[PDB]
């Protein structure tokens, strides 16, 4: 659900205010997205996205208002490793998988301060 996966970043980077650091960052990183993800942080994003875009596709799974971040999972920190519970079910574990390999993918990509609040009309 949306505020685990907050929860999954700071995990991941302690340092991170999740919500300041990477919603509205780059052309993916925020609501939707358009344009081609303008680093590699951005393209964690994209990516991000086009998992939510699959978990929707799995006709196993109908999510609360057909969002995947209504839907809670469990999961685990610990020193910053992340760890997605083998008990939620397939959907959650989508979900969850997809949430990791963000928060994973974030931890990992040169934050380019520029980028925060890009305009996206222009440059996405
Ligand atoms: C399916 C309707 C979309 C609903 O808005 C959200 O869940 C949402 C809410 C708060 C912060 C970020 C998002 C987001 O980044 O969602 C991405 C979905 C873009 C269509
Ligand atoms: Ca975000
Ligand atoms: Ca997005
Ligand atoms: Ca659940
Ligand atoms: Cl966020």
């Amino acid at each position: 659900a949306l505020w685990q996966f907050r929860s999954m970043i700071k995990c991941a980077i302690p340092g991170s205010h999740p919500l300041m650091d990477f919603n509205n960052y780059g052309c993916y990183c925020g609501l939707g997205g358009s344009g081609t993800p303008v680093d590699e942080l951005d393209r964690c994003c994209e990516t991000h996205d086009n998992c939510y875009r699959d978990a929707k596709n799995l006709d196993s799974c109908k999510f609360l208002v057909d969002n995947p971040y209504t839907e809670s999972y469990s999961y685990s920190c610990s020193n910053t490793e992340i760890t997605c519970n083998s008990k939620n079910n397939a959907c959650e574990a989508f979900i969850c998988n997809c949430d990791r390999n963000a928060a994973i993918c974030f931890s990992k990509a040169p934050y380019n301060k520029e980028h925060k609040n890009l305009d996206t009309k222009k440059y996405c």
